[PDB]
């Protein structure tokens, strides 16, 4: 008569939630503020299993066998605090509080050091695939006490996205860290897309390809190593004719992107921990500049082009470039991932969470838009060398830069020559050039801050921080 | 026998505050909480001017003529607030609380609110030029209620820098509007030293230039539109010879900047206000990736190059090519201050600030870092069109733009055909051939978000949101 899980917050995706743990087999609690939302699930999806609708919070938590499991789905910020609050004054020591909504990692902190003070267990889970998932099959990221995943892991291994028997959820580690990588999980989402978006407008201005002929060759990528449903999905975009007037669906649509999007986060998350995500940073600079409706409208045919020139002209034959494409876009795919990896690293020394990479790229094969068959690749890197220090190091990788570099150097070349952007190419390349460089022009940067603010500079032949004297004799002196 | 000026917090900055408004003519009170370096300032330099030195708060505001102006000069962050509440409770209606400190704006925001709330005035000022410009002359970025500039400004028109014969100080705007436009200007100060930074790299492995000779060179584009503090600094330091070793100085020094500063706070800004900031974000991740030393250290020797060229095979006489990269230089350093520009609009916008950018390209000419006669050019954009859409689009820098432009994309075509890192020179080239383009592949990110999450698109043909039945019949609804 008593429900192993319980979900708080029946707008979607917590019904979606509820309904996923009850066609799984588990006997769910279900709870809303508004009562109607609680009516509604009972009467139009009952019959998908074993629910226990409570009115109140009292009679939601005397629903739930202890230790007590309530995940809450509901507003991020201030509605998740209260409700937080309310589990909280009416459970029992031992019980366990689960935020599965889009919280900030940093939240998820400070509310893991309050509830595990008050005796109780915190657990910030990830959630990904958005409302499609929550119903058929999520990746699950729970960050909070190991022993709060003995009682709660069977529960979300029954409902999460299943790869060749392997459920997509693990512990992450304690407190923030399941917030922290469902958050780099979409700021990779959004790199994942815009090379996809690049390699599109290379195929079409400058391989002069109309959509239909793309969503082709999108398809026969799709067969190798870069296997992915972003590219599934796209060619079906590419390939969608709009019924009121002929044209391919994308050439009516407004070409400004959703202003709302949290990659973002994963970028201020990266300048903090002091990581060179250019590529994740460079899609997120791309979706805003997309948004510049007025600036757009203001520059269009008023910015000197330079002479350009065309792959006719250039004597470039369309089926090498199209491959060069697809080599670029792997390439600037993978410093991606790589970026997005090292900022995993650097958010877990930061926290002392200890987070397994390994378990990040095995769960973000199912339930994820990102999912494809390249992360058992950063599995098996991360196997090989559980200290690697950049996936562009991993033997298999680097083998394969070895096929791609000269492809992706005619790529940004070529772009260049025809005046298209291509902004996650071509600063997955400088930022590739730059861990190649013996020497950096930051060595002048210390020269320039030690001249203005007397900074001081470290020596590549002494331990230590020097000083020369600029605005004397210019000896050097230790600082 | 009082005061017209105070300084809280007698460490470099702001003893050197203290003494640049005693060597102007002022009267100064000084207080510090550690007495000792009250002491020291008094038996260093009270010859400078007249001082009154007291040991505690209130013999502090007590020296102050009304209405009261204390400049606080400590520790950022919860120091600041414990200053700021330390002077209010010892202060009468009317007086005026200043933080010259390195605010974060959203705190400057916050205190105005408190303060104000309690009769009092509250000033956030931006300082520029650090220790020197403390002591010699800054630029002054104040923001705070208009009326406080009435018996702060001529304080502050005693000390800042002057360039021909207008002083480096106005009042910004409203609360943090002050400390918001000095973080933007640290965000510029990155952009300009990357960018001299990428002309340096490319003259030294493109075109073999020794840093002695490339020091001739920066004179040479110092005469020119160029003509800037940091180029005429980047010179002195190139020309430095190591005594020790006899190698160039800038060889022996190392290439780590690290994490060091607040050019990140810029960057997650223009984030937060749908900025593409591609300068300033490259800036900033490419002192980031400078830092990791183990990473860059396993990467060397290790990635592959692909097959590179040399000027002499691509028959480039060296002469254009220098001059190309000076207008690459000029070409990208107009994007990231176009950008930062941009960044400020945004920010005044969303705080109803009513920043005016003329006032800022005229008070960075004095005492800042980023001092250069290319900032009357900003001025005069402004003055021929207030609601100017990009820098870009000024009719002088437009007409600039199409004599860069060939030059520009020849470097990113040499640069990559060399394997060298270009990371800003690279990123303003997409973002520039962005604002070109008629249709940006965000129409293509549209139609896959609405794929995997019926996010739902707008029509460039008729009003309202739309959205495709993917998983259905592939019919478009009303949403
Ligand atoms: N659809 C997507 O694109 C997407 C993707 C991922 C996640 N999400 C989900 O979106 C949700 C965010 O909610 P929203 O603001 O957008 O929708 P909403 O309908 O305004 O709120 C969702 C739920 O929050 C509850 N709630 C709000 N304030 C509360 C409070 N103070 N005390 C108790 N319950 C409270 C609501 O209860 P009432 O019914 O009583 O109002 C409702 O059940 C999260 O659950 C998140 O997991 C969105
Ligand atoms: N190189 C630099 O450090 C540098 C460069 C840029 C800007 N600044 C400027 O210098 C200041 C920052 O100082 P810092 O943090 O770098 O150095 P710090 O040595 O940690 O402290 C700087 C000053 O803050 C005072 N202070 C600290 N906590 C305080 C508190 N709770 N109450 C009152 N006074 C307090 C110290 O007083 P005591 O002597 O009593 O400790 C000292 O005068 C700001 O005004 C900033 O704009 C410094
Ligand atoms: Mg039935
Ligand atoms: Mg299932
Ligand atoms: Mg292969
Ligand atoms: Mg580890
Ligand atoms: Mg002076
Ligand atoms: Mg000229």
């Amino acid at each position: 008569n008593l429900a192993q899980i319980g979900v708080v917050g029946l707008a979607v995706m917590g019904s979606n939630l509820a309904r996923n743990f009850a066609r799984n087999g588990n006997t769910v609690a279900v709870y809303n503020r508004s009562t109607d939302k609680t009516d509604k699930l009972i009467a139009d999806h009952g019959s998908e299993g074993n629910f226990i609708p409570s009115a109140t919070v009292e009679e939601f938590v005397a629903s739930l066998e202890k230790p007590r499991r309530a995940i809450i789905m509901v507003q991020a910020g201030n509605a998740t605090d209260a409700v937080i609050n309310q589990l909280a004054d009416a459970m029992d020591e031992g019980d366990i509080i689960i935020d599965g909504g889009n919280a900030l990692y940093t939240d998820t902190i400070r509310r893991e050091k309050e509830i595990s003070a008050r005796g109780l267990h915190f657990v910030g889970a990830g959630i990904s695939g958005g409302e499609e998932g929550a119903l058929n099959g999520p990746s699950i990221m729970p960050g909070g006490p190991a022993k709060s995943y003995e009682s709660l892991g069977p529960l979300l291994e029954s409902i999460a996205a299943n790869v060749d028997g392997t459920p997509c959820v693990t512990h992450i580690g304690p407190d923030g860290a399941g917030h922290f990588v469902k958050m780099v999980h979409n700021g990779i989402e959004y790199a994942d897309m815009q090379v996809i978006g690049e390699a599109y407008h290379l195929l079409r201005y400058a391989a002069g390809m109309q959509p239909a002929e793309i969503a082709e060759v999108f398809k026969e990528w799709n067969a190798g190593d870069l296997d992915s449903y972003l590219i599934e999905i796209t060619a079906e975009v590419l390939s969608q004719v709009d019924a009121e007037t002929g044209k391919p669906l994308i050439d009516v649509i407004v070409d400004a992107a959703g202003q709302k999007g949290t990659g973002r986060w994963t970028v201020k998350a990266a300048l903090d921990l002091g990581i060179a995500t250019t590529g994740i940073g460079e899609a997120v600079f791309a979706r805003a500049l997309s948004g510049a409706t007025s600036q757009r409208a203001a520059a269009q045919g008023n910015l000197p082009a330079g002479v350009l020139t065309d792959l006719e002209a250039l004597g470039v034959d369309k089926a090498q470039f199209v491959e060069d494409v697809r080599r670029a876009l792997y390439a600037s795919k993978l410093v991606a991932y790589a970026q997005g990896f090292d900022e995993i690293k650097a958010g877990s020394d930061e926290n002392n969470w200890d987070v397994d990479p390994r378990d990040l790229a095995t769960i973000w094969r199912g339930g994820c838009i990102i999912r494809a068959k390249f992360l058992n690749r950063i599995v098996e890197a991360y196997d090989a060398n559980a200290e690697l220090e950049s996936l562009l190091l991993d033997p298999y990788f680097k083998s394969e830069l070895g096929d791609l570099i000269d492809s992706w150097r005619r790529v940004i070349v070529t772009a260049t020559q025809l005046g298209l952007p291509i902004p996650v190419f071509a600063s997955s390349l400088s930022y590739y050039d730059s861990l190649r460089a013996e020497r950096l022009p930051a060595a002048l940067i210390q020269g320039q801050r030690d001249f203005f603010g007397a900074h001081t500079y470290k020596r590549i032949d002494k331990d230590g921080s020097f000083h020369t004297e600029w605005s004397g004799d210019r000896s050097e002196v230790e600082a």
